C-alpha cells in the first residue's frame, strides 16, 4: 500500500528533464503518473531538482502550511519546476494541461522516520 513518501514521489517528482520539455509536458505526465486515473486533477506541480535536494528541504526554512499545520517547510534556493493546471475546456477522462516551466522556492509538508516531503503545499 503505497506510502506518503511514494506518493508524493510519483506526483511530484520528476528529476529525468530539467524543465518542461513541451507544450504537452503536463498532458502526458498528469497521466503517466496516474493523477487522472479517477478524476482530472485540477492542479500538481512537477519538480526538476534530486530527490535528494528535495528531500533535503525538510531540514531548511521552516513555514507555516496552508491548512495551518506547522510541518512544511520552504527551499533556501530555487527549483525548477513545473506547474500543470487543468485547461478550462478539459474533460473527463480527456484531461488537459497548461504546461508552464518556472524556478520557484519550493514547499512542502514533511512527516515520519526518516523526515521526508508527503505534500506538495506551494511554490513562491
Ligand atoms: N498549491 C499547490 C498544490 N499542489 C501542487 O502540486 N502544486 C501547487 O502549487
Amino acid at each position: 500500500k503505497e506510502t506518503a513518501a511514494a506518493k508524493f514521489e510519483r506526483q511530484h517528482m520528476d528529476s529525468s528533464t530539467s524543465a518542461a520539455s513541451s507544450s504537452n509536458y503536463c498532458n502526458q505526465m498528469m497521466k503517466s503518473r496516474n493523477l487522472t486515473k479517477d478524476r482530472c486533477k485540477p492542479v500538481n506541480t512537477f519538480v526538476h531538482e534530486s530527490l535528494a535536494d528535495v528531500q533535503a528541504v525538510c531540514s531548511q526554512k521552516n513555514v507555516a502550511c496552508k491548512n495551518g499545520q506547522t510541518n512544511c517547510y520552504q527551499s533556501y534556493s530555487t527549483m525548477s519546476i513545473t506547474d500543470c493546471r487543468e485547461t478550462g475546456s478539459s474533460k473527463y477522462p480527456n484531461c488537459a494541461y497548461k504546461t508552464t516551466q518556472a524556478n520557484k522556492h519550493i514547499i512542502v509538508a514533511c512527516e515520519g522516520n526518516p523526515y521526508v516531503p508527503v505534500h506538495f503545499d506551494a511554490s513562491v
